[PDB]
C-alpha cells in the first residue's frame, strides 16, 4: 500500500498539437483570410467540441507532419492520411472518415496521354512521402517513366505547366474537387490503390486521443453532423 487517490480528476480540455497539409482540397485548404477549413478541419473542430479537447492546428505539409509525428514534435495529425499496413508499424490510426485511392493526371489538352501505357519517356511527379510516391516507385519500369517528387501541392500542380512534369499522381477525391475548381487537369484511367483516411498519432502515443476521436466520430456519424461537414464541400 503506498498510496492511491479514489478521486481521479479528469484531463478534460487538453489541448493537442494537431498537424495537417499545407493544402490538400477539401480536406484542408485556406479561405480569403488565411483560416484553415475542409473536410478534415471540419470533423476534427465538431469532434474536438464532442469530446471536450482542444486543438492547436500546425500546418507543415503532409511528409513533415508524418516526420513530426515521429519526432514526437506534435501529437496526432490529420491530412488526408491513408491508413496503411507498413504505417501501422509506426503509427496508430483512429477509425477510418473517407474512402479514397489514387488518379493519374495530365494538363487539359494533353491528348498525348490518355492511359498509364502513354507514360513511356515521360516525367510523371508526385509529393513526397505519400501513397503517390510510393505508387510511383512501384510501377516506374512497369511503365517506363521517370519520377520527380515536390514537397507540397504548390510544386506538385505547377510541374504540368512549367515543363517540370507530364503527369502528375494524387489522392483521387482531391483532383476530382481540383478539377471542379476550374484547375487546367485531364484525369487519366480510374482510381487505384484503395485506402481509407485515418486520424493518427505514433505508435503507442496518445491513446485517449485516439479513443476520443473515434468516439466522436461515431457521434457525428449518428446525428447526421459527418454526412452534413461532406455534403458542404462534396455536394
Ligand atoms: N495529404 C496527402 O497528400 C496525403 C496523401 C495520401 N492519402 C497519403 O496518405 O499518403
Amino acid at each position: 500500500h503506498h498510496g492511491e487517490n479514489l478521486y481521479f480528476q479528469g484531463m478534460e480540455g487538453k489541448k493537442y498539437t494537431i498537424g495537417t497539409d499545407l493544402t490538400f482540397a477539401p480536406f484542408e485548404f485556406q479561405d480569403s483570410k488565411g483560416k484553415y477549413i475542409g473536410i478534415d478541419v471540419d470533423l476534427l473542430d465538431a469532434i474536438a467540441k464532442d469530446q471536450d479537447f482542444e486543438v492547436d492546428l500546425k500546418p507543415l505539409g503532409f511528409d513533415s507532419a508524418v516526420q513530426a509525428i515521429q519526432s514526437k514534435q506534435i501529437d496526432g495529425m490529420i491530412a488526408g492520411m491513408s491508413i496503411t499496413d507498413e504505417r501501422k508499424k509506426s503509427f496508430d490510426f483512429s477509425d477510418p472518415y473517407f474512402d479514397s485511392g489514387l488518379q493519374l493526371a495530365v494538363k487539359k489538352g494533353n491528348d498525348k496521354i490518355k492511359s498509364y501505357d502513354d507514360l513511356k519517356g515521360k516525367t510523371v511527379a508526385a509529393k513526397v512521402g505519400t501513397e503517390s510516391a510510393n505508387f510511383l516507385e512501384k510501377n516506374k519500369e512497369k511503365y517506363d517513366y521517370t519520377i520527380k517528387n515536390f514537397d507540397d501541392a504548390t510544386g506538385l500542380y505547377k510541374a504540368l505547366e512549367n515543363g517540370e512534369a507530364d503527369a502528375i499522381v494524387d489522392d483521387y477525391p482531391v483532383l476530382g474537387y481540383a478539377v471542379k475548381n476550374g484547375q487546367k487537369l485531364q484525369l487519366v484511367g480510374d482510381k487505384e490503390t484503395g485506402s481509407s483516411y485515418g486520424f493518427a498519432v505514433k505508435k503507442g502515443q496518445n491513446p485517449e486521443l485516439i479513443k476520443k476521436f473515434n468516439a466522436g466520430l461515431k457521434n457525428l456519424k449518428d446525428n447526421g453532423t459527418y454526412d452534413k461537414i461532406l455534403n458542404n464541400y462534396l455536394a
